[PDB]
């Protein structure tokens, strides 16, 4: 009926709105704007397109209705698809392989499946601890070692391959190719129309990198299809399992795509979560005290945890829940309007228009979070968790297109933190000033800490 124009900031005489896209992490510019605009959504003019940002909890509830808005590859995930293919992260819902992979892989990513992966997560976590034992007093490169942790973990659980990233500084070539390709993929989302001589060659090396990755994974696949067909890992499951709906197995191409997808979607989200958590614990040390108490309660001496240990945790899970409220590592994923829509009874969203969920602004909206800028893990007890706004906490996405890796991620992080705090006294020698970098994910950059073995008399409990 009587529509309202989506609010829009006044615009700059030289830059228009493009200055909001500048810097190491433009989602933070969007967050400051959101704090100026109480209507809960705003509009920017980016060269040709319209950019819309949404953070009001009720509006986001509307944008979360998969009858009205859905994730679409349409254009925003097109470059990342260069290496994701029609894997789960980079395929449209209507493509048959999405449904197939989804229904095949969900049981493999459920909570009751996590025990099957524990020994693998633990193998990698112990290697991290080993490195930190070996280098006490020297600078720990937190982001870097967390990326090692998560790459090795997802690689071992995904396709039983051990990159041994803590034995050496230099990463395995497969992972260097992954890193290069990921960086270049984000570069393609911008840059100018006419390509200079350096850029053409960079595209050639990019497609070459991708080929080298496809080759390694393909080789593992063929070469598992001869003898065998399943050694517990996710690949072994994708080799046998059929879709209970169509009766079909996944193609070999699509299996490789899923393996690539696990790596794309799993390492910098999870390593980001872990780095941000160590940052937050350094900045809220009473919380860190409570976590040390939990660790000493459950793992006295040099006791090695089981999956049961992880599931008996309380403080550390709630720490992670609140860290994801402050610093959710995919912070600006978007939905697309299926039809012309009207949200808030006021605001028109045309068919095909993207609306980004401004996760930091949503995760901190005063209408949904009391004292939103306060780090408080008691928000996440069973009792208080029940009273949250149902659309104001979306760190693992939404609906059918939600994170399938959530339980893997949270298990991995719980365990890493448990072992780290079991062994190490954390220390901040440089007064780390938080510097956030945005690519596919957000992440603390140039974050160094120091660790020292906890001595026996320094543990709690008797
Ligand atoms: C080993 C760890 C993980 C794996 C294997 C994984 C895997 C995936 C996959 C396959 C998807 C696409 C699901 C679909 O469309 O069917 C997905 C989506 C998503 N994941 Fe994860 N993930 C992991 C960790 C994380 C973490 C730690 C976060 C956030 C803190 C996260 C946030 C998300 C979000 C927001 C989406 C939706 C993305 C969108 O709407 O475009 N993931 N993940």
């Amino acid at each position: 009926r009587i529509l309202a124009p989506i609010p829009s900031p006044p615009k700059h005489p030289q830059y228009g709105h493009l200055h909001y896209l500048a810097g190491d992490a433009p989602v933070l510019n969007f967050f400051q704007l959101a704090r100026q605009i109480p209507e809960g959504l705003f509009q920017l003019d980016i060269q040709g397109r319209t950019l819309i940002q949404a953070y009001d909890p009720n509006l986001v509830a509307e944008l979360t209705d998969e009858r009205r808005f859905q994730k679409r590859v349409h254009p925003a995930y097109t470059n990342i698809r260069n290496l994701g293919g029609d894997g789960l992260f980079t395929s449209d819902s209507f493509e048959p392989n999405w449904g197939k992979a989804h229904r095949i892989l969900l049981p493999a990513f459920s909570q009751r499946a996590m025990k099957g992966y524990f020994g693998q997560m633990l193998e990698v976590a112990q290697a991290l601890v080993g490195k930190w034992e070996r280098t006490q007093g020297q600078d720990v490169r937190v982001a870097d070692d967390m990326t090692r942790l998560t790459l090795d973990t997802i690689s071992l659980s995904g396709f039983d391959y051990r990159f041994r990233s803590f034995d050496k500084d230099e990463l395995h070539p497969f992972l260097q190719a992954l890193a290069r390709a990921m960086h270049h993929t984000m570069t393609m989302n911008s840059r100018p129309p006419v390509l200079t001589p350096e850029m053409e060659e960079a595209d050639r090396a990019y497609w070459a990198d991708i080929a080298s990755m496809n080759e390694l994974v393909d080789e593992v696949i063929r070469e598992r299809r001869g003898h065998g067909g399943g050694g517990g890992d996710l690949l072994g499951l994708m080799l046998n399992a059929t879709d209970p709906e169509t009766g079909e197995r996944l193609s070999d191409e699509n299996i490789r795509y899923q393996v690539m997808t696990f790596l794309i979607a799993g390492h910098e989200t999870t390593s980001g979560l872990l780095a941000f958590t160590l940052y937050l614990l350094l900045r809220h040390p009473h919380v860190l005290a409570q976590a040390y108490a939990e660790v000493d309660r459950l793992l006295p001496g040099d006791a090695v945890p089981t999956y049961d240990t992880v599931m008996r945790l309380d403080v550390i899970p709630r720490i992670l829940d609140e860290a994801l409220r402050f610093w959710s590592t995919i912070p600006n994923y978007a939905v697309t309007a299926l039809q012309d829509e009207v949200i808030g009874g006021k605001y028109e969203i045309r068919k095909g228009q993207q609306v980004a969920l401004l996760i930091p602004a949503l995760h901190r909206h005063p209408a949904a979070w009391t004292n939103p800028d306060e780090f408080d893990i008691d928000r996440w007890t069973s009792e208080n968790r029940r009273t949250h706004h149902p659309a104001a906490y979306k760190p693992f996405g939404n609906g059918m297109r939600a994170c399938i890796g959530r339980q893997f991620a949270l298990t991995e992080a719980k365990l890493a933190l448990l072992l780290i705090l079991q062994k190490f006294a954390l220390s901040d020698p440089y007064d780390y000033h938080l510097k956030v970098k945005q690519s596919l994910t957000i992440k603390p950059e140039d974050f160094a800490l120091r660790v020292r073995e906890r001595r026996p008399h320094e543990r709690f409990s008797v």
